[PDB]
């Protein structure tokens, strides 16, 4: 599989190509995800909480790297997103668990569109 | 299991009580469903299309019997809704497949909240 670096500095890699319907901005999508810091510390997993995550793709409610990175996935696909801090939580960080200026690694599995 | 007739004339029956989180108005929920006319003709199944259905519970986008009937389900639950036409498609019917003045029977399985 390839690593694509977009104009924003986002990087993504389709670990598994989906065979089902394509995700586009406007759709309400459902995913499983895991999130890690670059040192390999896991900060979240929806699979561990047994709770698929739904959001409006392109809705401006999730971090920029997600609204961008999830577009183009197909249902069944697993995509790895490497999100620079300016497309994540920036200088501010989050919840005392994501530090300032953190690059974030997510693996995202698309369950439904 | 019991059959509850609500103030609106909706009837519902929890065929299977869910063990997980409760559905409330405001949440984006995901369900599988099958829909039948009272004569036993199936008009739709999201399971047959392999496509869970997401909607905003209480969002005024689905027929009245759904916005009402899905509230109170728990994740894992299967509820049967018997929807009189005034809480469904009324005198107008739908898609040439649901006739005028049709009572509708849905079985709804809650997958996520
Ligand atoms: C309002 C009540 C809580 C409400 C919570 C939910 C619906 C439950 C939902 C599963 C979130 C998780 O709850 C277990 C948990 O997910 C993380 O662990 C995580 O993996 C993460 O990073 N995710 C979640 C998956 C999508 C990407 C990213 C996100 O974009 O999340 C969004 C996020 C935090 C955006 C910030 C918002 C503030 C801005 O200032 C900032 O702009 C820089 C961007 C989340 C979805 C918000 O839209 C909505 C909420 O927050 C966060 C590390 C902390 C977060 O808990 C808060
Ligand atoms: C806009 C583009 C299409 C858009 C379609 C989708 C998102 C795909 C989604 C799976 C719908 C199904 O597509 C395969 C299909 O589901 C049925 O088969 C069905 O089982 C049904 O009855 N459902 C769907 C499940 C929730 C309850 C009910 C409904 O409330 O559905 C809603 C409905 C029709 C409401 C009418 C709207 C008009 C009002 O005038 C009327 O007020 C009386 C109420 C649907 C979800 C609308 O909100 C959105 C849409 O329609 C209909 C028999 C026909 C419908 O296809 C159209
Ligand atoms: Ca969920
Ligand atoms: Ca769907």
């Amino acid at each position: 599989s390839t690593v694509v670096t977009t104009e924003s500095g986002l990087k993504y890699e389709d670990l598994t190509e989906g065979s089902g319907a394509e995700a586009r901005a406007g759709q309400t999508v459902s995913v499983h995800y895991t999130g890690w810091l670059t040192d390999g510390q896991k900060f979240d997993s929806s699979k561990d909480r047994n709770d698929p995550f739904a959001f409006v793709l392109g809705g401006g409610m999730v971090i920029k790297g997600w609204d961008e990175g999830v577009q183009g996935m197909k249902v069944g696909g697993v995509r790895r997103l490497t999100i620079p801090p300016q497309l994540g939580y920036g200088a501010g960080g989050a919840g005392g668990v994501i530090p300032p200026n953190a690059t974030l690694v997510f693996e995202v599995e698309l369950l439904d569109v």
